[PDB]
């Protein structure tokens, strides 16, 4: 299928052009189910943590977006305790030109710069907007407790 060839191409590109501090690929022989790893961006409050994700490609990838879930607990306005990620390119702004590499880089950018106006966790969005210093404090503590 076209999905399987696209997934294989993305995997080879990932191997040859390793993203900035991220990893992703099939665990086992099911090519439509991947695991991914993100190291907390430096200068973000998540620095030093490592965050695990699962990725499920639909059968008509790349014409529908991958489904991505955050497995690791994290304090972030756009990621909730079901692991859902409020990220526009995973939903309305998905385009077949996008890749897992691009998705993982966009997630890293979102960790550095949350979008508090489209919250998944309203109280974290409120702390982020109203008291960045305490937000950063707590995000660091949760990184130490749950992502290390």
């Amino acid at each position: 299928s076209m999905a399987l060839k696209r997934i294989h191409k993305e995997l080879n590109d990932l191997a040859r052009d390793p993203p900035a501090q991220c990893s992703a690929g099939p665990v086992g022989d099911d090519m439509f189910h991947w695991q991914a790893t993100i190291m907390g961006p430096n200068d973000s409050p998540y620095q030093g943590g490592v965050f695990f994700l699962t990725i499920h490609f639909p059968t008509d990838y790349p014409f529908k977006p991958p489904k991505v879930a955050f497995t690791t607990r994290i304090y972030h306005p756009n990621i909730n305790s079901n692991g859902s990620i409020c990220l526009d390119i995973l939903r309305s702004q998905w385009s077949p030109a996008l890749t897992i590499s691009k998705v993982l880089l966009s997630i890293c950018s979102l960790l550095c710069d949350p979008n508090p106006d489209d919250p998944l966790v309203p109280e974290i969005a409120r702390i982020y907007k109203t008291d960045r210093e305490k937000y950063n404090r707590i995000a660091r503590e949760w990184t130490q407790k749950y992502a290390m």
